[PDB]
């Protein structure tokens, strides 16, 4: 089945975990501690020297987004056609860009840069509000009328920003409704409330 | 047909241009100067406020990698099956990670960081030499026995590094042969030698 090898944090596995949970999939968690990692052996066997590492049968994958795309492709969460597939990618790449900025803030200069980052946030979030407004008035998903892997990734991005800058979504009616709507899905709601998710820190440095 | 809107540099369009050229595709180049861009109107109409912008019929796309994936999907340069598709993504995500570091160096601290970056290069390139060694002894492409969009992107990444750190590929026999082999493809060779490619600066700040 599936196996995700990662540190004891949500980080770059939050979205893929929400996807698996919501799709009713079972998976094994192989927790790697900071101690085990610093030993060196595992890091050396990793293609790019980093985690997450994922396994689907004997297929071993690296790169969080490759994992997301793989699951989206095999589980049917990649749009109804090529046009939608292209739009899903465009949304995900957008999410990834903002995620890198978020990660840079958290690990590089949280104390110093937190204020400027929050001020610039509205400009960073507008593109997604726009995408939503152009798709059935933001009544369904980010792309098309069926959920995609980009939805889970965008949802995660939005949730961690709610924690960073509480109320940052107030100015965006469609994103707010979108978050509430997706968070209400049966399997996802159960997962988001579980100790498995809740008791894990968002980032590896205790900042959020 | 196709239309790529971008600044008069190779930058993030080099790989997609090589792909189109090598696949025998025709496209229109809509050049945007720094002056036109600073006027504000175009930037405001761009989803994430950035270029490249791409058009395939009435489908408008943003994000260089989304464009690459779209072309790979429609032109059949995305592996023979899902397993290969996942591997192609893993390679591309790896290329993208190193590209960001390259971009950070070029635009953030070329003078100061050039030495440390070149010292760390071997560790950054090893993963691709490894991927090559596990695929038919590096005799064909990065993934499988047919060219993919990841190949064009990796090729571009390798070429710009040859310019940055001449001879950096000497220590990697498979990557070197790979570069020579791909650069020898008929349509690609013609394109790489043309004024269209050659007379365009690699980056927007004249550094390389
Ligand atoms: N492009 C890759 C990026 C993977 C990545 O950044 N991996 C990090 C872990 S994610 C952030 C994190 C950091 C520390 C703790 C928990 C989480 C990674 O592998 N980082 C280690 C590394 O680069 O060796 C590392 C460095 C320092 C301490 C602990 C681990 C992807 O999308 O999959
Ligand atoms: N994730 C996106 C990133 C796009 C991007 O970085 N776009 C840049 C242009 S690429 C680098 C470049 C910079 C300057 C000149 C030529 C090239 C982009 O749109 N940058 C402009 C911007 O962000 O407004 C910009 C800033 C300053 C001067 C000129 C243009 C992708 O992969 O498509």
């Amino acid at each position: 089945p599936y196996t995700v090898v990662y540190f004891p944090v949500r980080g770059r596995c939050a979205a893929l975990r929400m996807l698996l949970a919501d799709q009713g999939q079972s998976w094994k968690e192989e927790v790697v501690t900071v101690e085990t990692w610093q030993e060196g052996s595992l890091k050396a066997s990793c293609l790019y020297g980093q985690l997450p590492k994922f396994q689907d049968g004997d297929l071993t994958l690296y790169q969080s987004n490759t994992i997301l795309r793989h699951l989206g492709r095999t589980l049917g969460l990649y749009g109804k056609d090529q046009q939608e597939a292209a739009l899903v990618d465009m949304v995900n790449d957008g999410v990834e860009d903002l995620r890198c900025k978020y990660i840079s803030l958290i690990y590089t200069n949280y104390e110093a840069g937190k204020d400027d980052y929050v001020k610039a946030l509205p400009g960073q979030l507008k593109p997604f509000e726009t995408l939503l407004s152009q798709n059935q008035g933001g009544k369904t998903f980010i792309v098309g009328d069926q959920i995609s892997f980009a939805d889970y990734n965008l949802l995660d991005l939005l949730l961690i920003h709610e924690v960073l800058a509480p109320g940052c979504l107030d100015a965006f009616p469609l994103l707010s409704a979108y978050v509430g709507r997706l968070s209400a899905r049966p399997k996802l709601k159960a997962f988001l409330a579980s100790p498995e998710y809740v008791n894990l820190p968002i980032n590896g440095n205790g900042k959020q």
